[PDB]
């Protein structure tokens, strides 16, 4: 639709989990997340996936949580069921939050993901595309969108933003 354009907050916004059931991401206010793409084929699926578990299981403590939004846009690079992906994932060791396949650019996008790419400046992205797999945005207590990271960079790279948002 269009209704997400004006929202304020990732906190307005609801999402199917990887197992078909609605979550309303309200649930999140007060906490620190980081939202991410993520994708079982991609050149660097194994050190996003074993950074983001290690940054949960570090700071999880301390109120971090993390999103992860499997998306198939990007060389095909996330083709399975919800229920591989998850069985995926659980390779892993994951414990964060995994929701159900989306798209995160173009007309289907998930409306979180159109919001997300509008958020000015430094926050939001350039071009209202998702480049490739594996963009991080951190999400502030407030659920405003703080900083993202390319594809390219290894989440560990944000663990030094973190102490300014816990
Ligand atoms: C969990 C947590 O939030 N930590 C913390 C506090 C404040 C900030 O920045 C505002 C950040 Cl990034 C993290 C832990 C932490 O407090 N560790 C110390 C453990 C402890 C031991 C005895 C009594 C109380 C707490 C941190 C993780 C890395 C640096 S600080």
């Amino acid at each position: 639709r269009d209704d997400w354009r004006c929202a304020r907050s990732m906190h307005e916004f609801s999402a199917k989990d990887i197992d078909g059931h609605m979550v309303n991401l309200d649930k999140y206010r007060g906490f620190v997340c980081i939202v991410t793409n993520v994708a079982s084929q991609c050149g660097k699926t194994e050190v996003n996936y074993t950074q983001l578990v290690d940054l949960h299981a570090r700071y999880a403590e301390c109120g971090l949580r993390i999103l992860a939004f499997p998306c198939n846009q990007f060389g095909k690079q996330e083709p399975g069921s919800n229920e591989e992906i998850k069985e995926f994932a659980a390779g892993y060791n994951v414990k964060f939050d995994m929701f159900s396949k989306i798209c995160v650019n173009g007309d289907d996008a998930h409306p979180l993901w159109k919001w997300m790419k509008i958020q000015p400046k430094g926050k939001g992205i350039l071009g209202n595309a998702i480049k490739w797999n594996f963009t991080k945005f951190l999400i502030d207590k407030n659920g405003c969108v703080v900083k993202h990271y390319g594809p390219m960079e290894e989440p560990l790279v944000i663990e030094k933003d973190l102490p300014h948002y816990f």
